[PDB]
């Protein structure tokens, strides 16, 4: 079926939970043996969210190459994304090592450091120009260059230096700051505006390594971001935009990381975002 009318048909029939459970039943199951080794327990935020072995990002280290991060490679859309958990106190250096090694231009953050009174990820970037951060375990230096605070998101320019080679690179930090503590946004308008700002920066384009996107577990909000982007790109590329099947795209993405889209409300919000976004594109 088309999307917008499939949408009203699920609303009128109140069957979002049943649609979402079908997806969970059909989703791929692949091994995640490296994630479950005992030496990696303090590298995982949640025991039930792990990268598959076949698609995990490997650190360029011989001691321990493990990080909780996955490469989502979308062949028809010609887009790649790295989805990862919010960094932990003992993985902030690994996180920036990955950004460096994979040649990423942009980092997309969809959570606040504290939500619901609890910490959802480490404070992993510097907050003042004159107070830079040094990650001694991975030999990197990170400096805040500039910051632009808007009503729904903040964009930061960062300098990452590989202290071993003295090479430097500019990284863009796109921080969506207004996702509610509970539920999903009422309108997709600000989320779509944010997605377009990431696109306009070059961070999603083939002349750079894959964008790094995270929330707390790296599957819920993060899944919504890449699902909406890929679906809109396919609607631009195909002769028949109504052929794009958001449930099929989501199942394809779940071949590369488990659990993408965490609730039926996040599924409905993803539909809403693609539907509204397809009208603005034209
Ligand atoms: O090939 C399409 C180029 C222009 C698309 N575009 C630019 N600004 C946008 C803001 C929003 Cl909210 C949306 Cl949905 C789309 C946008």
């Amino acid at each position: 079926m088309e999307m917008e009318k499939e949408f009203e048909q699920i609303d009128k029939s109140g069957s979002w939970a049943a649609i979402y459970q079908d997806i969970r039943h059909e989703a791929s199951d692949f091994p995640s043996r490296v994630a479950k080794l005992p030496k990696n327990k303090n590298r995982n935020r949640y025991r039930d969210v792990s990268p598959f072995d076949h698609s995990r990002i490997k650190l360029h280290q011989e001691d321990n190459d493990y990080i909780n991060a996955s490469l989502i490679k979308m062949e028809e859309a010609q887009r790649s994304y790295i989805l990862t958990q919010g960094p932990l106190p003992n993985t902030v250096g690994h996180f920036w090592e990955m950004v460096w090694e994979q040649k990423s231009r942009g980092v997309v953050m969809l959570n606040r450091v504290m939500e619901k009174g609890s910490l959802k990820c480490a404070q992993y970037w510097p907050q003042k120009e004159e107070k830079e951060m040094i990650f001694e375990d991975t030999n990197l230096k990170l400096t805040l260059i500039s910051e632009d605070i808007k009503s729904y998101y903040t964009v930061r320019q960062l300098e990452l230096e590989n202290l071993t080679t003295q090479e430097t690179r500019e990284i863009l930090h796109f921080h969506y700051t207004t996702w509610p503590d509970f539920g999903v946004p009422e309108s997709p308008a600000s989320f779509l505006n944010f997605l377009f700002k990431v696109r306009e920066s070059g961070s999603l384009s083939p002349e750079h390594g894959p964008v790094v996107v995270h929330c707390s577990a790296g599957i819920g909000r993060s899944g919504t971001f890449c699902l909406a982007d890929t679906c809109l790109l396919l609607m631009d590329k195909r002769k028949d935009p109504s052929s794009v099947d958001i449930k099929k795209v989501l199942l394809e993405m779940r071949k590369f990381r488990m659990g993408l889209i965490q609730t039926a409300d996040q599924l409905r919000f993803s539909y809403l975002a693609v539907i509204e976004g397809a009208k603005f594109i034209m």
